[PDB]
C-alpha cells in the first residue's frame, strides 16, 4: 500500500509533499502507459456521476476520456436539468446518487455546495473545480513543467504575469511552494495574493527549498526562468464598456516576444489554462477589437507568442486528463 | 424458462400475481448479486436509447446505472432536443429508432404517447414512466418493505396518508392487493381512489388474501404497521398564494413523530418516493416557508422524522436501479 | 492493406469510384456481420468526441451505435454548451480535443468550420455534416438501392422528383454518376443542380456508364425506375404564410400513388431521408394543413404511398447506421 | 467442505435434517442462480449414462437439461435397447459403464437392481427413480412449498387426500415428519400408510416439531392448510371394467372447488406429481369418461381446480430439475 | 434491431417479404459463416426439445447439427416413447417442457396439435414439420435456387412437374408468389392446387412481379427454366397392387433427360427434396420394380437424372440445416 | 506430420505394422491423458453421427464418451427408425449425411453396406463394427496386453481357447502377427481359422518375428503365457434344445481354474469381449441352466474364473473407449 484509497479530492490545500508527490508520479506512469499502450484497466464496472452546474467541455472531456481509458462508465448530468437548489438539495440527492454511483465528480461555482456533497454522498466526490478553485489543473502544469523541462522538480522555476489575485496566481503560488520550485509572481502590488496567504506560501517554502518573489515588474519576474504562465484577467461580463482602466493595469503584463525573450532562456516555454484571449477570431475577441484597437491581437497572450513554439498550452490542456486519471485510480482502483 | 422474454413493461395494470413475483424474486437476486460480486454480464452487446420528454435525474441514473452494470450501452435523448411532436412523430422514430437501438427507455408525460412508442418500434419499450405512472417504482417499494421487514410478503402492512388520488395512493392499493399485504389508506374522502378503482382493488384483494381500509383518520390508519408512505401533496405550479385550503386539509395527514409514534411498532419506517419537502432548505422551500411559517419544517413530512433513522427513503430509492435492472434482465438478456 | 486509414471522411466530393465501391462493400458486410453475430469489436478502446451545432438525433443515434458496436465510447458534446465562436474558436478547441479523443463527428451548419476542425485537431474528423452536406446519407441510400434491388449496381435506376437543388438532388446525381447507376432527376428547369455541376456530373457519368436525364415531366422521369426519392421542399422559416407560389411548384412532383404505379415496376420502393411531411400528425403538419387543406395528407409525400410498401424510408434510415460504421473501421480499426 | 461429495442418492429413507436441509437450500440458490444468470457450470467435462427401464420423459428431461446447464453430458440408454437382465445382468454391465461414465442416472422399476447398480459401479449411481421411488420429487414439493408459501419450512402445513399407500403419500409423509412441518392425510382408514411406518414417521415427527394427523374427512384434513396435494388413484391396467368400487372409495378425496375452499385460505394452493386425470381430452380419459359418465371432468383433480390458479403443478414440475441439479453439483462438482 | 426474436415458426402462411427476404438473407450468410470459420456461437447454453411424433432422421440431423454449431444442446425425444395423446396431452406436457427447454422442435402428422404445443409451451415453439407442411424446405429450396443461379431472386424461374396438391406443389408456388419470381406448375388439371389457393398465389403475384403458368404440358412448363423440381407421387401404403391409374397419369411427368434437355439451357437443375424413388435399389423399390417393370428405373425421377450432374438434391438437402439454423439464431440468440 | 488424418477406420486388414503402432502409442497416450488431466480438447466443435443396424451400447457409450472429452457432438441413430434399405438405401443418406456431420460412426451386421457410405459419404466413416468384425477391439486388447504386462509388444504371448472361427479368433491372430507378439490358438480342428488366412497370418508372422501354434490341447496353448482370451461360442438362436454337440465340443476348451492354473504363471490374465455366460444370473443363463445343468456356472468362463482377479475383462472393455478416441483423433484431429 501507500495509498490514499477513498480520499475525495475535494480540492486540497491540505496535502503531504509526499501525497502531491505521488500524486504526480502516479500520474507521469499513467501518462507513458497510455503511449506505450502498457495501460491495465483498473477501474472496469465503476460507474461515475458528472454533476456539472457551469458547462464546461475541456473539464468534462478529461473526466470522460480519464474514466474511460480505465473501463469506468459516466453519467453527465448537466446545468440544463439539475435544478439542484430548486426542489431538492445536494445533501438529499447526495444521498440518492451515492448508492447508484461509485465516486461522483463535481463542478459548479460554490465551492461550499462540494462540501455537502463530499459529507453526504458516502462515495468519492472528486471536485473537478469550483470558484475556490483547482487541485488538478494545479497538478497538470507541475506535470507540464516537469516533463518538458526533464529537470528535478526543483530546478524548475517559473512566472505568473499579472492580477495574481485571479487564483491561478494563488494556485501557481502554493504548489510552487509545496514542491519546492522557484516560483515567481509577477503583478502590480494592489493585485498579488493577499499577504496572509503569501504568509502562509513562506511557511511551505521554507520547509522545501522553495523561492518566492513577487514584483511589480515582468522583465524582472522572468529572467533566466523556464515556462511563463499568463490567464485572461478581462471579466467577461464586468460589462466591457470600459474595461479601460482594468486594461490600462495589466497591459504592461502582457506576455509577449519581448517579455518571452526577456527571459532569459531560448528554451522558455509560455503556459495558460486555456481560453486564451489571444486575437479577435471569436465573438468576444471582436467585440473588445472594435471597443479597443490596440488589443485585436491578443489581451494577455498576443498572436506572435500564441501560435508560435513558446507555446505547450494544448499538451498542458491534455495532461489534465492525465492528472484526473491520476485521482480516479489512486480512489477507486484496485491495486 | 418461464420467461417474460420481450414484453415491454410499458405498465402493467395487467400482471399475474405469478410475475409479479417473478419480477421481486429477480430484482431481489440482482441487488445481492451486486453486493456480493456474483454479478455476471447478461447484456453485453445491447445498446438502449432513453427519450425522456420531462428531465428526470433519478430516473435517468436509474436506468444508467442498471444497464451499465449488465454491460449495455445508454443513449441519453433529452427533453432539450427531441422535438418529438414537432416535425416528427413518435410513430415515425420509434420505427427509426428500432432499428438503431435493442430496447427503448421512455419518460413523457403523456402514457398515450408511450403506447405509440411501444406499438411501432419493434423492440422492448419500458416505460420508465408518464403521468398515468409507475411500474418499477411500485415493485422497488414492495421490494423494500419485504427486505428490510424480513417477513413473507402477506405479512406485511403499510399505510398511505393523504390525497390517495395524485396516484402513488393508487398504486400502493393496487399492488397491496395482488399480493396479499395488508394496505390501508388514510385520506379524507374527497382524496380517495375513484371507488371503481377501489372495486377492482376488492376484487384483486380478495384472491390473495389481502386488507384494504380506506378511513379519514391517520392514527387508525397506522395502527401497528411496518412501513408509513407519504408524498408531496401540494401542485407545485397551481400558484402558491393560497394553497390554503389544500394546506388546511392535508396537513392533518402531516408523516410526523406523532403518526410515526402512533404506529405500534418501534421498527415501522417512513418511505417517500422523493423529493420531499421536508424543510426550507430549498428554493421552493423558502417560497412557501414565507407565506406559511408553520411548513418551513416539513410540509408532508417534517424534518424530525425525515433526519433520522425511521427514515429509508434512499435505501428505496436505490432499490429502484435493482428493479429497473429486473426489467432489463427478463425482458433482453441471454438467460 | 488497400485502406484508407486516417483519412477524414470531411464529406467528398473527391474520391475514386474504387474507395467509393470500398466503402459501400465494407458497410454491406458489416451489416452481415451484425446480423449473424459475425462482428468482432475492432474499435475497442477508442473514445470519439460528437461536436453537434444543429441537435440531430437521428445522426446522433447513428454515430452512437455505430461506435458501441465496435467497443468505441463517445462523449456527444451539444449545442447547448459548447459556445464555439463565443470565446474560443474551432482552431483552438480542435487541438485540444484531438488530444484527449481518438477520431471527432462533427455536424454543424458552416463546412468551412469542418474545415478548420479537419485541418487543426490532428485525429481523423468524420463530417457527420453540414449544408454543403452528405458524404454517408449518399453511400446509405446507395447501399439500400443495392441490396433491396439485388442487382449490380449499374443495373438500378432511380429517380429524384423536385428541387433537385436542396442538394439531396445533387448528391444523388453525384453518385449515380460515379458508380455508374442510371441516375434520372425530375424538377421544373429554375430548379435543376446549376449547369456547371450537371456538367462535372458529366465527366463522371461518362467514365463510369452512367445515364443521368433531367427532365421536369414526373410519369417520364420515373418510368421503369427501381426506387423514387423525394425529399421534404417547403422550408420551415420562410414564414409560411404563402408557401403557395412554391407549393403551386412542386406539388405536380408530390410523389404519390400515380407518381409510384406510372413507374413501370410492382417492385418500384419509394426512399426519404427522413423527416418526411405526409400527414398531418405534427404540429408543423397541422399549421400547414390549417393554412392548405389540401396538403394535411402530404406535402412531398402522400400517406398513401408513405404508409404502406413501397415504402422503404426506415429500412434506408438504419443503412446510416452501418456506413459510418464502414467510415468508422476504416478510419481508425486494427485491420 | 461440508458436503455429500460421492454419495449415492440411490433413495434415501436414510438422510440427517441436516442434509435435507443442505439438499433443499442448494436447489433454492440453484434455482435463484439460473434466473439471474449468476449460474457458473461446476459439471464440465463430466459425463453421465442414463438407464431407463420404463420410459419416463418428464425424468429424463429434468437429468438432461440439469446435466446440461452445468456443462455436463448426457448418454440416454432407452427402454427398447438395453436388454438388462436379457444376457448380461446388471453387475455386469455397471462395471463397464463405471468405467466409462462420471455418475449414472437410474430409473427402472425393481428397486432391487438399482442397488446393484449402485454396489458394482464404481461411480456415483442417482437414483432418478424405482416404484420404492422418490428421493427428488420429495425435495422437488417441498422446495415448492417453501419458495411459494415465502414461511420458513415449520409453518407450512399440507394434506394428502386419498390412497396415502400408492407412495406419494408415504414420501410426503415422510418429509413433512423429519423437516417438522405440519402433515395431514387425508385418506380411508383401509388406505393409510401401515401403522408401523407411521410409527417411524412419528418417531421423526418428535425429534422435529412436525404434526401428523391422518384422518378419512377431507374438509377436516385440509382445514386452514397452505398446499393441498394429490394423485391418480386408479391404476391403468387393472383392467377398468369396474374400477367401480376403486371409484366409489376416494371419489369422496376428489380435490376439488369444495375442498380447495374447504381449506380456510385464499392462498391455498394445489400440487399433484403429473400426469393428473382431469378431464377426457386424452385417450385413457375417454375410455373412463365412456365407463363413467361422472368422471370425464377429472378423476381425481376436476378441471374446475386443475385449470385456475389454485394450481402450482408446473412450477413444481420445474422444481424437479433444479432438485437434480442439487444433486448432481453436492455429488460431483468441484466445490 | 429487426428482428423476429422470440417468434414461433409454427408454419408461416403469414410473413412479409420483407421478412421472407431477412430469413434467407440470414441462412445465406449463417452457411457462408461456417465454411469460413467466421461462425460465432451465439446460442451457447440454450437447450431444445425435440419431440418427433414420426421418426424423420433428415430433420433431426438437421436441427441437431445447427443448434450444435450454436452451442445449443438437444434432447430427442422420439416416437417410441412420447406416448402423448395417451395419458397426457400436449397442453399439459407443452406447459412442463417450456419450463424446463428454451425452445421446442416439433414434428408431428397434425398441424392441429403443434398449435397447442405454440399457444401453451411459453417459449419459441419451431414446426420442424407436419401434413400442412413446411416452412423450412420452402426457405432451404428458394436458398437453394438463389445461390446455385446466382441470378437475383427475381430472374429464378423453375417448374414443378405433377400432383401439384401433394403441398410441395403448393408451397412452391406461394413462395414463388410472395419473393416475386417466375414459378410454372406442369401438373393434369385433376392436380391442380385448389383455385381458391391459386386465387390466393395471384394476389400475392401481383405486389411482387410474380409470374405463375399451370399447364399441364411438362415441356412447355420447363421451358428456359433454371430448376426443375419433382416428388415422390405413389402413396407408400393406399396399398400398391394398382397404382396402375395414379402410375398412368404422373407417368408423362416423369422428370427425365427428355425433360431435362426440354428445358432451354444447359444449366438446368434437378431438385427433389428426398426420398427420391430413382431405382430399384430399395425395398419398397423392388416391389414396385415387380409389379411395375417399367418404373424400377426411377418413378418420379429416373436414375439417366438422378445419378449425374443435373442433380443438386443433396446440396438442397444440406442447406436445410443451414435455414434452420437462420430460424434457431433469429427465434433465440443474443443479437 | 506422419498422419493418417482423413482415412476412414472401416476395418483394417490393411495397415502397416507402422500405423498399427502409431494408433496404439497414441492411445496409450490418451489414457493417460485423461486420467492426468493433461488432455485438450482437439475436436470441438466436430458433430459426429452414429447409425447403429444392430442396439449395440457398450460401443455407443466408447464412441460417446469418447467424442464427448475431446468436445465433438454426436447424434445417435438408432435400429428402431432408420429404415436404411426401406426407401432410402446407404448410398442416398450417406451424401446427405456427410453434408451435415463431420463424420460418421457404423455399426450394422452386412459389412458389404459399411463400404456404401465409406465410399459415397464425403467424410471419415469408422466403422464401429460388422460380422467382418474389429478394427477397435482389436487394438483394445493389444491395448491392454501391453500396459498390463509392462513388457515390450513382442514379449507378450497369448492363447485363444477354442473355436477359432467366431473371428476373435482369427483378429487375435492377425494383429499377434502383425505386431510380432506369442499367439497360440487352441481349438479343435474342425474349428481353426481356415488355412489360406493361416497362410496369410504366416506371411505376417514372418517379416516380424511372430510365433503362431495351432493346437487343440488346451493346457499346451495356455502354457507359460501372460494373458488367455476367450468368447462366448454358444449361438444364441440356433435354437438352444440341443447346443449339446456344440457344447460337448467346446466343453474341454471352457476357460476354468485348471487352465488359469495350467498356465505356467502367476501373472495370467484372463481377458473376454462381453457379454460372458460365466453363470445363471441371466435370462438366457437360466434357460441353458435348466437344459444343462453342468453348465450354470459358466459356459465358455467359469464364475471360479469371472469373478475373482484373474479377470482383466472390464479394463479392457474400458480400453475400447480410449482406442476410439484414438481413431477420432488422428482421423479428425486439429494436430
Amino acid at each position: 500500500a501507500f495509498n490514499m484509497h477513498n480520499r475525495n479530492l475535494l480540492s486540497l490545500m491540505h496535502h503531504s509533499t509526499r501525497e502531491l508527490r505521488y500524486l504526480l508520479d502516479l500520474s507521469r506512469d499513467l501518462k507513458r502507459a497510455k503511449y506505450t499502450g502498457t495501460e491495465q484497466q483498473h477501474l472496469k464496472r465503476k460507474n461515475i456521476a458528472l454533476i456539472f452546474e457551469k458547462t464546461s467541455t475541456r473539464t468534462r472531456c478529461a473526466f470522460e476520456v480519464a474514466a474511460y481509458d480505465q473501463g469506468a462508465n459516466v453519467t453527465y448530468i448537466d446545468p440544463n436539468s439539475s435544478q439542484i437548489g430548486h426542489k431538492e438539495s445536494m445533501k438529499d440527492t447526495a444521498r440518492v446518487l451515492g448508492r447508484m454511483y461509485d465516486a461522483i465528480g463535481y463542478r459548479g461555482f460554490k465551492q461550499e455546495i462540494v462540501e455537502e456533497l463530499a459529507k453526504f454522498a458516502g462515495v468519492p466526490v472528486f471536485n473537478g473545480l469550483t470558484d475556490e478553485y483547482h487541485p488538478t489543473q494545479m497538478l497538470a502544469d507541475v506535470l507540464t513543467m516537469r516533463e518538458h523541462s526533464d529537470k528535478p522538480l526543483h530546478d524548475i522555476s517559473y512566472a505568473y504575469l499579472g492580477d495574481a489575485r485571479n487564483n491561478m496566481g494563488n494556485s501557481l503560488l502554493l504548489i510552487g511552494a509545496k514542491l519546492g520550485m522557484d516560483v515567481r509572481i509577477a503583478a502590480p502590488k494592489a493585485l498579488w495574493p493577499h499577504d496572509e496567504f503569501v504568509a502562509q506560501c513562506k511557511k511551505f517554502a521554507e520547509e522545501s527549498g522553495a523561492k518566492l518573489t513577487l514584483t511589480e515588474d515582468p522583465k524582472e519576474a522572468v529572467k533566466g526562468v523556464d515556462f511563463v504562465h499568463t490567464d485572461v484577467w478581462v471579466s467577461m461580463g464586468e460589462p466591457v464598456e470600459a474595461w479601460g482602466e482594468r486594461i490600462k493595469e495589466l497591459l504592461p503584463y502582457q506576455v509577449n516576444m519581448e517579455i518571452m525573450k526577456a527571459t532569459g532562456n531560448p528554451r522558455a516555454k509560455f503556459m495558460h489554462c486555456l481560453p486564451a484571449f489571444h486575437n479577435s477570431e471569436t465573438k468576444v475577441g471582436k467585440q473588445i477589437a472594435e471597443q479597443y484597437p490596440n488589443l485585436a491581437n491578443g489581451i494577455e497572450v498576443t498572436e506572435d507568442v500564441f501560435e508560435s513554439p513558446y507555446n505547450i498550452a494544448f499538451e498542458q490542456a491534455e495532461n489534465r486528463m492525465h492528472t484526473i486519471k491520476a485521482i480516479l485510480v489512486s480512489t477507486l482502483a484496485d491495486i
